[PDB]
């Protein structure tokens, strides 16, 4: 027989990490692959009927996502939908999908609200997620011994789909449950000078340990402000959260970064001023598949869809659709082994939740909520180079730390400074 | 042959105005004139399929009103939607219909958002707008000499589905358009008596001619407050925006009200508050059809879902479902004798708007968008014996201002007071 996979991704937008230029030959290769082992539904066919979720704009929006995933469902009939990534696109059409008992695959919607998993039966998230980053910073303040308060800034932009409110939302209500610290949430304008006054006037009463979420021109100027202010590196602690690694060039491979440079005069003063800052990226897979499965895919991506791949860590979302579908085909496979049908939306889904998986992206575990189990990276400057490099690995399974071959956090006492001062705030 | 009306409304929660417990007499009653009249689709069979657009609480929702539609939508290919009727039911509701090709009658969804004939093609409302409003305080302003400067405040509920958020928008949406006067507005916690205060020390410097959305018991509670200030009506005047006159025992009917009087012993310094205050409220039909209508949709409703129908001017949206369901069927008739078909959403639609149509509800009027113009009333407080009275009757079709019975404004110094005094704020 068949099995339908209805797609709702951007089918023309091609600057989204799931955008379906980058997606696409993902799941062709997975699909390749499916067909040439004898183990993955044998003798069937899966086929992909593909629509888009974005408006006459061209961007993301919950109006035509929904509109698509009703017009798929009536004319095709699918098994699964490789759901929107979008977190505004995917929350009506998870809500769709869990009333319809079809299972939404997404290495997309990070949201903290799309884990609510009774509100959004049978959705699984093969891709990282925002309340996963809570798990690692909660892993940090048990290691450093900060167990007191912490404060979040997160930036604000008319362009983007409030990334940043998200990501600190998540980061946020997870930190809450795993600590018992007292945390401060703010926001500004990622653009009013008289904000970053503001706020550089601001921290000093509200915390010692700080994670911003900006862009990186931001941080840039956010630092410089800081060192003026005299905020130095004996006080404070700055968590840059870039998760997919865009002030570091992708972070992708070795080489030695320094982000504090834009040959502009005062590069001179930033790089003082990073002293106090450390990098809170996306962990990038060393096995050598991954290696191979990008090379293969960054040749598809230029035959098929004449579009030219970056090179960055945005990779990691196409290669967690791949994987995540190649999971499904197993769970599929299993539950016809036992007698169903690829219809058991209940049977299928509770094969893939709990249970580890063989990836291109290592050796992954969908947890027993559904969302998948996300490993971090945190980068540290070297005191003599004066280049970023990676300084600790986090991995979500284990909940654990590690250290690199031969590198250590670089604090400018020694040790990591208190998160409450003499005599307090 | 057989027309199919499909339903999206409130099944079992009573304490809305469009619920179906009150509806569904109106729509009944509508059906059985229509079969008694060979005028009207000749043959042919109105049939009814319900939906209900309210969660798990029972509470109108966004969340399963687009879900019970596209049910509805699958099993029974209605005709026409006889749509929601709350603010955020009704916007993915109406896409879909838009997307559909499907007209959507409502005499709900009043928010300004949903008048954009672009986004939501083919959409009919049949009741009360809220950027229809914005028409009469300008016809209000002209009239009263009123063109510098005005200031709009609405309260903030926690239960409420921000409904003077929504009312202020349109209101100060259409009264920027057709007018050049200065517009400013706020907003105020309800519940919140610091927010009271803080209201009191602002407006002196913001406003003369002060626009408040709020409860009857807010606005009590901040007349008092202005009195004891020094706010007296020489300078200020201060209009209630209760549509449905809820601080009027339902504004229906020829009785004096007393909307100051609560015997909290206040009942003297409240009267002296309410000398500079006077209420905008909807118009309640005076023709007698409209009275025996209500006398024989109380009974049916009493006797057919065993839910009381207490008298007042809500009673205007179970009647204009009543009316324009039956301008559709009059639309979808003609549209039959020229040779179509019942689903001919875009010939039918245009044969609604800009037309006039003679119902329950008076003489009404569909403009060219498609939105009902609306009839406002002006009530104002009697010199003599204390009680509230209507003295102005706004014509929406028309756009004059009508006194009632020889009646005039009762302006405490004898004409309106300037909206920017001597030497301004
Ligand atoms: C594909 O989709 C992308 C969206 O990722 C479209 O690109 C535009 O991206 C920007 C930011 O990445 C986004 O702001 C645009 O939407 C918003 O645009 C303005 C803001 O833009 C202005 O300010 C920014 C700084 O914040 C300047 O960099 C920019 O030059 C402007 O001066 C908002 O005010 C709007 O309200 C809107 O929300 C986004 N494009 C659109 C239409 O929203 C890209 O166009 C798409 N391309 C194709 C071919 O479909
Ligand atoms: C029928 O529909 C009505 C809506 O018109 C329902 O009333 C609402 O019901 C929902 C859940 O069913 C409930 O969440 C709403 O409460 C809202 O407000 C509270 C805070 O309100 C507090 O103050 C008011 C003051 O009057 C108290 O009455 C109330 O008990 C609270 O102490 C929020 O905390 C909630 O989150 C929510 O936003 C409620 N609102 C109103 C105005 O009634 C009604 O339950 C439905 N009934 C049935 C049988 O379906
Ligand atoms: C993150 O942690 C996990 C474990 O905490 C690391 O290793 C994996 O651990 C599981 C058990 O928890 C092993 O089963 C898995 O290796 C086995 O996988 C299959 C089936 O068991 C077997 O055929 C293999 O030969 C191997 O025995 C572990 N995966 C490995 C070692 O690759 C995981 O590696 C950690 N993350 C990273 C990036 O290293
Ligand atoms: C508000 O004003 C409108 C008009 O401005 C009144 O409604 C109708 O107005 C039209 C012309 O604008 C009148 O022709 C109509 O009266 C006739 O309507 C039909 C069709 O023309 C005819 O068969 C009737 O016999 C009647 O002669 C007006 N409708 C009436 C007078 O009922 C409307 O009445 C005004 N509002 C109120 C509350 O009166
Ligand atoms: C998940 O699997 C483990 C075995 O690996 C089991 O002990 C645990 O109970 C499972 N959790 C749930 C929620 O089923
Ligand atoms: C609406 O009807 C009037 C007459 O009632 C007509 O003059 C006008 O052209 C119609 N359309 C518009 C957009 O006004
Ligand atoms: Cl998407
Ligand atoms: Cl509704």
């Amino acid at each position: 027989g068949n099995l339908t996979v209805a797609v709702v991704l951007p089918l023309a937008n091609t600057s989204y990490p799931w955008s379906w230029a980058r997606v696409g030959p993902a799941v062709e290769l997975a699909l390749a692959q499916v067909k040439a082992r004898p183990d993955l539904l044998p003798g069937w066919t899966v086929r992909t009927v593909l629509g888009s979720s974005e408006n006459a704009l061209g961007v993301c929006s919950d109006t035509a996502a929904p509109l698509a995933a009703v017009d798929l469902k009536w004319e095709h009939n699918p098994a699964v939908f490789l759901g929107p990534g979008c977190v505004y696109a995917a929350a009506p059409v998870g809500r769709f999908t869990a009333h319809w008992r079809v299972p939404l695959l997404t290495a997309g919607a990070p949201a903290l609200g799309f884990g609510v998993k009774d509100e959004y039966a049978l959705t699984t998230r093969a891709g990282p997620s925002y309340a996963k980053l809570g798990d690692f910073v909660a892993a940090l303040h048990r290691r450093l011994g900060w167990e007191r308060q912490a404060l979040m800034l997160y930036a604000y932009r008319p362009g983007d789909e409030e990334h940043c409110f998200f990501l600190v939302e998540g980061l946020f209500m997870r930190v809450r449950d795993r600590l018992n610290i007292t945390v401060d949430h703010l926001e500004f304008a990622e653009d009013d000078l008289s904000h970053y006054t503001r706020l550089l006037r601001t921290m000093p009463r509200k915390g010692r340990v700080i994670y911003i979420c900006s862009s990186p021109d931001a941080f840039r100027t956010l630092m410089l402000l800081a060192l003026e202010a005299g905020l130095c590196g004996e006080d404070y602690v700055f968590f840059h959260l870039d998760i997919f690694g865009q002030s570091l060039q992708g972070g992708q491979g070795p080489a030695p970064r320094r982000p504090w440079e834009r040959g502009d005069g005062q590069d001179v003063s930033a790089r003082q001023a990073f002293q106090a800052a450390k990098i809170i990226t996306y962990k990038d897979p060393d096995n050598p598949e991954y290696l191979e499965f990008l090379k293969q895919l960054k040749h598809l991506a230029y035959e098929q869809f004449n579009f030219t791949m970056e090179d960055g860590l945005v990779n990691t979302i196409p290669a967690s659709f791949h994987d995540g579908l190649l999971l499904y085909i197993q769970a599929v496979t299993e539950t016809l082994a036992h007698g169903g049908t690829v219809t058991d939306g209940e049977n299928i889904t509770q094969r893939m939740w709990n249970r580890s998986f063989q990836g291109v992206t290592g050796y992954l575990k969908i947890d027993s909520s559904g969302d998948r189990e996300t490993d971090f990276s945190l980068w540290d400057m070297d005191p003599e180079n004066g280049a970023f490099r990676v300084v600790l690995n986090y991995n979500g399974t284990s909940q654990e730390l590690v250290a690199v071959s031969g590198r250590k956090l670089n604090w400018p006492l020694g040790y990591p400074p208190p998160d409450i001062p003499k005599c307090g705030f």
